[PDB]
């Protein structure tokens, strides 16, 4: 995240920090829980990913150092990414994680609800942006989970920034014209948390953009609420 500050600790509950196991255990994608057993993430953030097993989920998680060897988490049964998806710049940009065992809700750990259908005319004035990615392009994965206030842009507008592009309604983009606040690598996967009536929506799934916070170059995002049928259908036993 760029030009964001610390989070509080479990100001974001939903937020998992997705590890891999291979070579050795580092931070790989953002994610987020929306049932007992799934995290909703980006479908890119698996690339050379040949199987579930290296992957490891950690809920109730605020700094990178929380987690040690002796740190519990949850195991991933089996990764679901959307037939349609080639690559992040062309839409898709969804995933599916079953996760081994169920999540036990607390505070510290709850599901984000997903947008509905009878949403797309909501206006969302209180969008959030949070990971550990990068706090620059040459940086690296930061410890304290990160968290910036970055309003939605329309799809025509988002368009016009990115013109060797096709922004579809599948997507939705945030930023600021001058930039300043972003997402950036290391980010991919985590929640666009929107803030609508007292309750917390998913409305999109960090997954591109030209570098990270530069002006005139919004965040790309999944548009959840378009996929809402998809995740019912690949969740559904
Ligand atoms: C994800 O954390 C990031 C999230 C990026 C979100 N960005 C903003 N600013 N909100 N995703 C990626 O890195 C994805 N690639 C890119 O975002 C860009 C796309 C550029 C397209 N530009 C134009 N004008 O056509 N690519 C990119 O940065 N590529 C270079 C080679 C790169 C260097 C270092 C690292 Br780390 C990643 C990419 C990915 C490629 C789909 C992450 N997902 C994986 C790692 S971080």
């Amino acid at each position: 995240i760029v030009g964001g500050t610390a989070s509080v600790r479990g100001e974001w509950p939903w937020q998992v920090t997705l590890h891999t196991t291979s070579p050795t255990q580092r931070h790989l994608c953002g994610g987020s829980i929306i049932g007992n057993q799934w995290i909703l993430t980006a479908a890119h953030c698996f690339y050379g990913v040949e199987s579930p097993k290296i992957l490891r989920v950690y809920s109730g998680i605020l700094n990178q150092a929380e987690i040690a060897e002796d740190t519990s988490f949850f195991g991933v049964q089996e990764i679901i990414i959307h037939d349609q998806y080639k690559m992040a710049e062309s839409g898709y940009d969804i995933a599916l994680l079953k996760l081994e065992t169920t999540v036990n809700y607390a505070d510290s750990q709850r599901p984000i609800s997903l947008p509905s259908k009878g949403d797309r005319n909501v206006i969302y004035t209180d969008c959030w942006v949070t990971g550990w990615g990068y706090r620059k392009l040459r940086d690296k994965i930061q410890n304290t989970l990160q968290k910036a206030k970055i309003p939605l842009v329309t799809n025509e507008e988002c368009q016009k920034r990115y013109r060797g592009h096709k922004i579809t309604h599948k997507m939705i983009c945030a930023g600021y014209r001058e930039g300043g606040k972003d997402a950036c690598k290391g980010d991919s996967g985590g929640p666009l948390s929107c803030k609508h009536n007292e309750v917390w929506h998913l409305v999109g799934i960090t997954s591109w953009g030209e570098g990270c916070a530069q002006r005139e170059r919004p965040g790309v995002y999944t548009n959840v609420v378009e996929y809402v049928d998809w995740i019912l259908e690949k969740t559904q036993a």
